[PDB]
């Protein structure tokens, strides 16, 4: 019952999921001058294996790559996290135009796209769903994307989009290392938040990396070729599939660096 259209978009989600107006909603506008430098935070480590990816799917809301999370081969640790969180999947948010698309913004600025690497506390909870209902259940690493030089590793992903252009379609996607989609810097902003799609559960520890990665305009354009609709229905391009900034509500945003 929810989407990114004019009748079912983010401004209307609260009608179905009241938590949409909660105190720990995401995304947010990150005001760099207001982030608190927290040196007490441990080093952020993204230990990813080369072949943990299972497939790529167009679920009607984004294009998602799912991982095998039976062990701790691909996990995030350090920074604000007390222990390791296993990678479940990653997906993206992008716009119809080149000046919008990201969910988080920095000092009012949006990027063309935003990548979310979704991890869960498999050590404490039995299922991803169970962890998604607990404050300390999930850890999402956000990476901003801008257009510039072509991204070599991104080609494998963008070349696979055609086969999953229609909603509900999926394809096998083996040996794709999400580490290849990370910037050289490990600086980040962290704050307690929520899923940015219904049920919008406030179970996410957000880790937004400071440095964006760049992909070519051609690559960005492939994402816009995806569709919100299925093969039969009329064609509606999957664009502007992002939730805009939500009220900070007195939350504290920490930074691993000094602006
Ligand atoms: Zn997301």
């Amino acid at each position: 019952g929810w989407g990114y259209g004019q009748d079912d978009g983010p401004s209307h989600w609260h009608k179905l999921y009241p938590i949409a107006q909660g105190d720990r909603q995401s995304p947010i506008n990150i005001i760099s001058s207001q982030a608190v430098y927290s040196p007490s935070l441990q080093p952020l480590e993204l230990s990813y294996e080369a072949c943990m990816s299972l497939s790529i799917t167009n679920n009607g809301h984004s294009v998602q790559v799912d991982f095998n999370d039976s062990d701790d081969r691909t996990v995030v640790t350090g920074g604000p996290l007390e222990g390791p969180y296993r990678l479940k999947q990653f997906h993206f948010h992008w716009g119809k135009k080149h000046d919008v698309g990201s969910e988080h913004t920095v000092d009012g600025k949006s990027f063309p796209s935003e990548l979310h690497l979704v991890h869960w506390n498999a050590k404490k909870y039995s299922t991803f769903g169970e962890a998604a209902s607990a404050p300390d259940g999930l850890a999402v690493v956000g990476v901003f994307l801008e257009t510039g030089d072509e991204h070599p590793s991104m080609n494998r992903l963008t070349d696979a989009l055609y086969m999953v252009r229609f909603k509900g379609t999926k394809a096998q996607f083996s040996c794709f290392n999400p580490k290849s989609l990370l910037p050289a810097s490990r600086h980040y902003w962290t704050y307690p938040g929520s899923l940015t799609t219904p049920p919008l559960s406030e179970s996410v520890t957000w880790i937004v990396l400071r440095e964006p990665i760049s992909i070519s305009e051609r690559q960005m354009g492939k994402f816009r070729s995806l569709l919100f609709t299925s093969e039969d229905d009329e064609r509606i391009h999957m664009v502007n599939n992002f939730r805009p900034p939500q009220p900070l509500k007195g939350r504290v945003v920490k930074a691993s660096f000094r602006a």
